[PDB]
């Protein structure tokens, strides 16, 4: 949890705007940066929050913002650059809003939004930014230039793709997207071949999930994978002149969460109704097999009122008396533990399934063949969300695994870091006061013996009256204490997701 | 948690027969016995397993003998006698077993049960042993002799009543129990007026909790009470030649669980529809008010299986891997907080209602009015149940309150006490290998300051071959360090519930 009050609202400084630079700044570091972490750490993130006298309203409207921060001879570089969208250029060349975003309509004067400002991934040796409609943008690592718009349904049949994609060791992508069959493709990219083709050409559908209700997908933020299995979760949060994205949500009060594995290899649904009680659902953790069962660790918000809700620019930038009323009948964040078995007896109708001796989770087989979830919770603190969930992934994605780090949320607002041991339920945190950091990376020691082998980084806004206004912040991954910190003399703006790209 | 296996098995000796004392032993004391410690612990517990030939079957069937440590002159005895209920009485005359129990038909060779075996309460100047029929049995707390058996039906409209009244502290006495319009009644019996008359016979009724079903009342087997407010949770395990009590159980799949609040000065059932998921509840651990909402702490079990389908003595007396194997199924245990919101307003619908600033627990309005509530999880360990729940009840029942003592349960083995801080979530526990452990009972020093200035007494059973076969354990409330400890050279049996009576 949070140990802070932000009476000075400071946390406004990651709703403004901010200009593009034309090469990179040097950042001035305090502490020794490891020899070892030589790379880029790319982010993407809303950096214009208005057209001229036309406001965006919602957090995620905001114009994509590429940024770097470069490690290399030790020193340290920051850059960004807007990402050339239509959106961004129209809106350029026009002066005005023409493309409508989430929750802002442009009013004339279906186009969908390719306005790339949540993430940015790998697909063969090419780096995509992303939103979650069908438009994805190529980027260029090195120099943050925009190369091109790729449209997916061109090649797929989706509708739109998660900013979550899960990436494979040997570099295979797999999303998940609405589709008609209403149902969810589940889509995979290969690696890079010899022949040199763009993997994007070879995309597939390779399993469908079905959808609670025949014309209203669920939202869909990310979902988990494991060598054998598919995770995906479907929750209460319902897509139904001038409309936005927002304005076609609704809440199923009814469903609550329903639950659905498939076989990977096989490419095969399981007809297994798991069914829990209603949450809201934007990031999985990790998800692993033990026994027969899968162990499925989730950020959740308690309700089914949709937590974007609360989640404009205008209600952000209150002062902080204000923020916190704001929050007060809000969804809880709340870290769970789901297990689902996957070796169902009918003779254990009525009876907890998950025999495993070190969870407290619980799976109950009903008459009517639905199996009844009830969680082990991990983390739970009052308007205190561990969110923005970052592992191990590269050793320890779909695997067993002890640590997963995260942005600590106060009341919405982003203002400490945290880790969590995932079977001991110990957390460590690390916060200033009148700092606002962003999602941590965790980077592996190129010699790791240990899952928290490594170092995480973070971007941090520290609009303080005698403070270089932001800066890059590493911790020790075992213990979060500082290491290093690469500061610079312009504000950033708020950044949701990236990678670190090792070189 | 616990830290032990139990290989030896010497937990065995809890639901092993003892014989009842012509008076009270000496106990040998180690340790100071605090000179404010003058009273009685008075326990409850079934003392004889089999009646010749014939056995109990269930840990609810032996036959209730009544325990009393006494604290006089620094010295301490022990002394124990079988209650004479028609049960005992008829079983000893007739030599086999005459009343059916809960688990045990009796064979001829409805009369209902009266053996007294579960709890011991003050009524006026009087105490009365209980099950949870309409028989209690009143007994003499200095003799452990039996006065009467006395008929809860002659006087009040319920067919049983818990073994977990309520009592104020003017000595009024609150209680629930199954009748019909099916409904459950809260029963009130008055302090001891000038006029003498047994307050039983001045019993009534002064509300009705309508019931889910028509004609299937669910089991309760206690209650919430704060100074405004009854609470009463209403579980999905029902009650629908030769058919004992547990024959007539069975689990209702679909209901989960429903909640209910009535007004206590004004005697009104209030007309709100609180709902959760699937649970078994045994104990209350303490309710209160705070703000227009009401807390409910539980110690849960997470399913809709009967966990007394759990509790047969051949399944008990079985040796450690096999306890461990069968309860494997088994719902699992854990403390729950609830919070109930007294002031809905139709304008939050859709909405989470608890806007309490230190709690993560959850009331959603929903458009059919039911509100849905998630818990706050105070405790939660793989098969290790925080049970037998105690408080501070003289001072903080029914008010805010931070610690609860309690029995701690290692696949329903009673192995270690705890101390649970239901604010930070901090835990205390006291563990000896191979001892077996009661329901911890607070008693205040008689100048707290603090919530948790005293001490708790438990009865443990240390079976180990160079020991002295059982003891009273006196441990500091504040840390769980031991105080004193009253050996005896006897066994005692498992013991459920109690009072410590001051003198
Ligand atoms: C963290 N960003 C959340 C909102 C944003 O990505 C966004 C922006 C614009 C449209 C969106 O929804 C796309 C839609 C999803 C359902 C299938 C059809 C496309 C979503
Ligand atoms: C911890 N003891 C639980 C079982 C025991 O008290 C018991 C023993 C015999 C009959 C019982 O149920 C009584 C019944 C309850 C429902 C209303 C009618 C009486 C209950
Ligand atoms: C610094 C990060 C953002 C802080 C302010 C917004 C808080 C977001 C809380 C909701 C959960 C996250 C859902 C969106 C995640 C995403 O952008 O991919
Ligand atoms: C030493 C205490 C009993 C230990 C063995 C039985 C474990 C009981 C676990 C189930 C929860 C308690 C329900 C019955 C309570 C009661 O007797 O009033
Ligand atoms: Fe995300
Ligand atoms: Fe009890």
């Amino acid at each position: 949890s949070s140990q802070v009050e932000h009476p000075a609202g400071g946390y406004k400084k990651l709703f403004e705007t901010v200009e593009e630079l034309s090469s990179p700044l040097t950042a001035h570091v305090t502490g020794r940066i490891p020899l070892w972490l030589t790379g880029s750490l790319l982010r993407c993130g809303p950096g214009l929050f208005e057209v001229g006298s036309e406001p965006f309203y919602h957090l995620f409207d905001g114009q994509a913002l590429l940024h770097k921060f470069d490690f290399k001879e030790g020193h340290v570089t920051y850059h960004r650059r807007f990402i050339r969208t239509d959106a961004y250029v129209r809106a350029m060349t026009e002066k005005r809003i023409v493309i409508t975003e989430f929750g802002t309509c442009a009013f004339p004067d279906v186009e969908v939004t390719d306005n790339a400002l949540v993430n940015i991934y790998p697909v063969g040796e090419d780096y995509y930014a992303c939103t979650e409609t069908n438009f994805i943008t190529k980027v260029n690592p090195e120099t943050l230039e925009t190369i091109k718009q790729v449209d997916l349904c061109n090649y797929v049949s989706v509708n739109g793709a998660t900013a979550h994609p899960h990436i494979e060791n040997d570099g295979t992508v797999y999303n998940i997207g609405n589709c008609f069959g209403i149902a969810y493709n589940i889509v995979k990219i290969p690696p890079l071949q010899a022949d040199k083709e763009d993997p994007i050409s070879k995309s597939e559908i390779v399993v469908q999930f079905p959808c609670s209700d025949r014309f209203k997908p669920s939202y869909v933020h990310s979902f988990g994978l494991t060598p054998n299995y598919i995770v995906f979760v479907e929750t209460p949060v319902k897509i139904n002149w001038g409309a936005n994205y927002m304005d076609c949500f609704e809440s199923n009060e009814t469903m609550g969460v329903w639950l659905h594995i498939a076989d990977k290899k096989r490419k095969k649904y399981i007809n297994n109704k798991y069914r829990t009680s209603p949450f809201n659902l934007f990031h999985h953790i990790n998800t692993y097999e033990d026994h027969e069962f899968l162990i499925v660790d989730l950020c959740c918000w308690k309700g089914f009122e949709f937590v974007y809700n609360y989640l404009y620019l205008a209600n952000l930038r209150e002062n902080w008396e204000e923020v916190k009323k704001n929050a007060r009948k809000a969804p809880q964040p709340e870290v769970r533990r789901y297990v689902l078995p996957l070796n169902i007896d009918k003779a254990d109708t009525g009876k907890n399934l998950v025999t495993l001796p070190n969870t407290t989770a619980t799976a109950i087989l009903c008459s009517d063949e639905t199996i009844w979830l009830e969680p082990e919770v991990l983390f739970s603190g009052p308007r205190q969300a561990f969110e923005f969930p970052q592992i191990n992934y590269q050793k320890y994605g779909g695997k067993p695994y002890t640590y997963a780090y995260g942005l600590g949320l106060n009341h919405f607002v982003p203002d400490r870091l945290c880790k969590l041991n995932v079977k001991t339920k110990e957390t460590w945190v690390w916060q200033e006061p009148d700092s606002y950091p962003s999602e941590p990376i965790f980077v592996s020691h190129p010699d790791a013996l240990e899952e928290d082998d490594g170092v995480v980084l973070s971007v941090v806004v520290s609009p303080g009256a005698g403070q270089k206004p932001a800066y890059l912040l590493i911790l020790n991954a075992k213990d979060l204490s500082e290491v290093a910190r690469a500061e610079v003399e312009i504000n950033i703006p708020v950044t949701f997701h990236g990678l670190f790209k090792k070189s």
